[PDB]
């Protein structure tokens, strides 16, 4: 099962807000990316037991179009310009996931558009690959 972050609290946000207009977010919300390079989602305490490769499960929503995050872990970018592809309407939750190295013990990711905005996001949820 593992365990699931939500976006809204417990990171720090730039250029982007906690927002609660389209329904079926987990949580307190989701946050808006407002700028279309930069804007960044930083999750500050991901506990895991082991090191090694994790699913990262973003659960996202994009009315329309693909937009390209950079993906940092513990300071170091990981994956550039990573691809979230619409989902259809700003109330259709999508699932995206990809596959980082981590260390067992707390760990950051970061986020950051690069260019096209980001999805709205809701949570990520950390499992062993
Ligand atoms: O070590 C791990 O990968 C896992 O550790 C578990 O305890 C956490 O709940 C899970 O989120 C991590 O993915
Ligand atoms: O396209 C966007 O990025 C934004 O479009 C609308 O403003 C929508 O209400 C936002 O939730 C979304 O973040
Ligand atoms: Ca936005
Ligand atoms: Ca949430």
């Amino acid at each position: 099962t593992g365990t699931t972050y939500e976006a809204e609290t417990g990171t720090t946000l730039t250029d982007a807000v906690v927002e609660t207009l389209y329904p079926g977010y987990t949580g307190s919300g989701y946050v808006n990316f407002n700028a279309y390079t930069n804007s960044a989602i930083e999750w500050n305490a991901i506990n895991n037991m082991t090191t090694g490769t994790k699913n990262v499960k973003f659960r996202y929503a994009l009315e329309s179009g693909t937009r390209n995050l950079d993906i940092y872990v513990n300071g170091t970018k990981v994956l550039s310009n990573e691809p979230f592809t619409e989902t259809g309407s700003w109330s259709t939750w999508g699932e995206k996931t990809i596959q980082v190295a981590m260390n067992s013990g707390v760990n950051t990711l970061r986020i950051v558009t690069t260019g096209t905005e980001g999805p709205n996001m809701d949570n990520i949820t950390v499992t062993a690959s």
